[PDB]
């Protein structure tokens, strides 16, 4: 294991958790598969990466590569094996999964063509150290008959898809894969009712679940003996989804803050601006956990929102629902977010943050539980962490340093309160924050704009959880099939297709109003956003499935997928109150 | 309070350290703690992103006419007020004082953090020494007096004087002229000593190894007549300083434009496949440049600059160490070594840089580079770090799998290079990424196999070669049109160029060769031969160098981690200076 057995062009090393390869804060891959090698000689060569995929065989169907330097996104075209486009040097070349790679697929690099043959690099397939100097692992056979091109593998049971080129012309290339419909359909389901949750199923012995008690009760939903399922076909298509805007919301927060004319339509307070783009270029990388709104039904997949500031619902999905299946599921699917938990904790422990971290919740005992949830990560990453509840144990020294109640500094936090909240402190000649005070009386911007305090998460993701960031996703990715036809103003396309308007800054499902094509009202919402700037989101109603409207979420943690949840409501805008929804994915 | 107490914090919550007799945030250099102007910058960039370059004196800021926005090193337009202005002080802006009074000749800045009508309170951080009230958020008050339209402040001293206030912004009404140095100021003078027989033996000391390799290259000599020198006063060298920081900002923020444009970066000749590290070059090594030389032709006439040497530049040995030596030996007068401190500053760079332990020293066989090595060798070992020189490639060779190692076996990852990047680049232009060995037969490394191997860390970054290559002075032109030091260059005779006379210069060229002056009278006043006659030329405009006491005299000043290191000079007897040009003692 990670022997050096030679090098790629260019000199990229071909070797054979804590596997995590990194070229600067650039997650390469895991050490050392076929994926780190493709992507790293993809970085160190041309500066490009692609997004993040569970098997190799899911790189064939990407359409873009990120190009780093500058958050830039590249068109990456496909090519079928046996293509009038021939597979040149350097070009990414993807085997479906079977046969010698049973379910992975796998993925190498072209480093040259000629007349009957071709050269390929690769990790995972050679693991014995190569001739000196010899900067490639196999040769492949090459058919070159009427200007088509086709490549023969060496191995005997398995399937090459084809090549990648990053280009815009789209010649001979292929579509992008599209999803069944069928597949992506949420389906009911039910227990057999045999008294598993007549009484405390929820174990009363964990802190962390007895807290969610003391909130809830032991309650996730009014019928726990019904469930819903999605196929494993589903869950990939929300990875791949998930990932993928993951991508856009952040090539759009980083046009944002390139452009003050952008900037300008998020009311935010025109002082925090240069901060903004500070925060963005030196903790790019340093978010740790987010979550998606989306409509998942045989028409396709659209996203509402990302809520990249500050989410929840990670201990329902990561926790309790687990709880539910341990305590009466007896199936083989499974619950998609059970690992949510470690892969915060795997975030964490990879996050600049510092060793001791102070965690700032509200006084509601509803966040409690979620805190704690937190607060569970943080400890399996090793941290230490105290958590506040409110801004009472806050205090200053007399030189003017924050301290917590032990009497110790606070210089690192990971707040549960939107950053929205602290802005509008200041909505009322540089950020106005109090350095000292007569009573001790410290705000919470007096403490998440305290220049010395690393905050999680950072300011940035203020620019992705506004919505004012979805008009200006539409006017870069124009139709894209995930986006939603979103604008500051009815459009005519709009006018047409009916429209949800929604506050910029707002949440819970607030100040929500769903228009049709025709006229009527569908559905509103109360709520205290009413004031502030809205946008109008092509409307797409919530599918109704047992009697209830669901929207289906996906986590992000770090970047890249951490799990899925339901939420329904039996109306169609989710709110606050809407109830989780047991899911169990399904092949 | 002793040095380093915290007193307080300026609005936002920029600390105030007592200065009771290097401090930097991230990658930026903010000052030296914990002067008046560390204060100033350090507000600047934790409040608006933004500093000022590298000044002397305090109150040399208030003639600066540009910030720099580091999230994007694009640079800002800063006006200058007088104290008596029709424009009101704002908060936020910066206040400098001149040299004089309570301020000796340092000078002093703070920043006004809010106006009253007819008062203003400022936060600065080497006037007072002690805590301040719990709380309180300025360090003083001025009175500020509004009589008509205009606005005066008195400061509460009452033998100092008050430049002016500075604001960022387009308006350049009610605003200062950027001042202009008295062209006699910057003539170069001739001086001569008396000759008593300082220099006629061996004043070169050869137990110093150093010296020593200088004279196994020069001899016990420096020029033709040590007994004469030249002289510049101290008021062009500090135009000198000035335009030396400022220039290396502009070529920097040029730099940037370039990378960031390929239609520009496309005029440097620059093999593509090295596209994509130039860019992540300039990303990641932003600050890691170690030296370079700036030349200028300086006289009544005011300061021009021909090129920026910024790859591989020389005369460090000359300038910092053997004029030291003459000086020391045959000069007793008032004046001073302007490059004496060289090799300190050189250990400083170094000592900053996110060096390797072991570095290795790459030169050429030339028993003239030996001394460049072993002076730079010095400085590495002053700021602690091991090193090896390496003369020519032979002692380089290949482990079994490829790794590059030097004679001794032990591993190169890390090199400080005299060669220059272009020699490189020309073993690229003799594939699917650059064409380096990580094996051979004869176990022949060539140059290019190391300074392009992705794992060895190399001195100067890759990106200097944008500064260091002439095809910037064009784009240099366009992005400050009419610039004070800059010189009408054009990648073609324009009409401009056809009335004033230009050099036609390789973009790539070195030595000063294939160099020709053209005439406005369009004759050829002088031509170079040399080995780059058939690439990339640009022309800039004619400015021939002044005739001092016989020979042209040409200023040079080095620029070490981005800030001015001292001045010398190099005369010939034609207007072109080339490798073989003396260098002459200045003082
Ligand atoms: N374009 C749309 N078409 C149909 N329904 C929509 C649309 N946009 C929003 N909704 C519904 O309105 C709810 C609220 O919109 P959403 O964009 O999630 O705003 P929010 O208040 O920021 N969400 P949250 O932070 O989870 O509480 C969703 O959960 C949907 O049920
Ligand atoms: N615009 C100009 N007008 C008049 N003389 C010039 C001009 N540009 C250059 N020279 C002269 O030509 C010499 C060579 O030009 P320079 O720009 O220093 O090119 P170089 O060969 O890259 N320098 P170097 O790397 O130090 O050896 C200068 O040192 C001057 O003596
Ligand atoms: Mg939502
Ligand atoms: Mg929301
Ligand atoms: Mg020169
Ligand atoms: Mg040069």
């Amino acid at each position: 294991f990670g022997t050096l057995l030679g090098y790629a062009p260019g000199g990229v090393a071909i070797y054979s958790a804590v596997f995590r390869s990194y070229i600067d804060d650039e997650y390469m891959g895991h050490k050392w598969q076929c994926v780190e090698f493709a992507r790293r000689f993809l970085f160190l060569n041309y500066g490009v990466v692609f997004t993040d995929v569970g098997m190799a065989w899911e790189i064939f169907s990407l359409r873009f590569l990120r190009e780093v330097v500058n958050d830039n996104i590249l068109p990456l075209q496909a090519f079928p094996n046996g293509s009038p486009r021939a597979p040149v040097a350097g070009a990414l070349l993807i085997w479906d999964k079977g046969g010698e790679f049973k379910d992975t697929g796998h993925v190498a690099i072209i480093t040259q063509l000629h007349g009957n043959k071709v050269r390929i690099a690769e990790q995972n397939v050679i693991h014995s150290p190569l001739p000196q100097g010899q900067q490639w692992t196999r040769e492949l056979e090459m058919v070159v008959e009427n200007g088509c091109y086709t490549l023969k593998d060496t191995f005997d049971d398995t399937t090459i898809l084809g090549w990648m080129i990053q280009t815009e012309d789209t010649e001979y290339s292929l579509p992008q894969p599209e999803i069944a419909g069928e597949l992506l359909k949420i389906s009911g389901a039910r227990l057999e009712n045999k008294g598993q949750f007549d009484g405390k199923w929820l174990d009363e012995k964990d802190p962390l679940q007895n807290a969610y008690v003391q909130a809830n009760g032991q309650v996730i939903n009014q019928d726990p003996y019904h469930y819903y399922t999605i196929t494993e076909s589903a869950e990939q298509e929300l990875i791949k989804a998930t990932n993928e805007l993951h991508l856009m919301y952040l090539h759009a927060t980083d046009k944002v803050l390139k452009d003050d004319n952008l900037l300008a339509l998020f009311d935010i307070p025109k002082i925090l601006w240069p901060r903004l783009r500070l925060s963005w270029q030196r903790r790019r990388h340093h978010m740790i956990t987010g979550r998606m709104d989306f409509c998942m039904d045989e028409r396709g997949l659209k996203v509402y929102e990302y809520n990249a500031d500050s989410a929840s619902c990670h201990t329902e999905a990561g926790l309790i629902l687990e709880r539910w299946a341990e305590q009466g599921y007896k199936g083989n699917g499974f619950n998609p977010a059970e690992g949510l938990i470690n892969e915060l904790a795997g975030a964490w422990k990879h996050s600049r943050a510092r060793p001791f971290v102070h965690i700032m919740q509200d006084k509601d005992i509803e966040e409690n539980y979620h805190a704690q949830f937190m607060e569970q990560a943080l400890h399996q990453a090793g941290f230490e962490t105290r958590i506040l509840r409110g801004l009472d144990e806050l205090g200053w020294d007399a030189a003017g340093q924050l301290i917590d109640g032990e009497g110790r500094l606070v210089n690192c936090v990971w707040k549960t309160w939107a950053w929205e909240t602290a802005f509008d402190q200041i909505r009322e000649a540089a950020v106005p924050i109090r350095t000292g005070h007569p009573q001790n009386e410290v705000r919470l911007i007096d403490v998440l704009l305290r220049p010395e305090v690393l905050v999680f998460e950072p300011l940035w993701t203020v620019i992705p959880g506004n919505k004012a960031i979805l008009p200006i996703l539409w006017s870069l990715f124009p139709h894209h099939r995930y986006l939603l036809d979103t604008d500051f103003t009815v459009n005519d396309e709009l006018v047409k297709t009916g429209y949800a308007v929604k506050p910029i800054a707002g949440r819970c499902g607030s100040n929500i109003d769903l228009v049709s094509h025709h006229e009527e009202v569908l559905d509103k919402t109360s709520g205290k956003f009413a004031e502030q700037k809205n946008i109008y989101q092509q409307l797409w109603c919530l599918p109704k499935v047992d009697g209830k409207y669901i929207q289906v979420c996906t986590f992000t943690v770090g970047g890249n997928y951490g799990g899925t949840c339901l939420r329904g409501d039996e109306s169609l805008v989710i709110k606050k109150e809407s109830d989780i929804e047991p899911l169990i994915v399904v092949k």
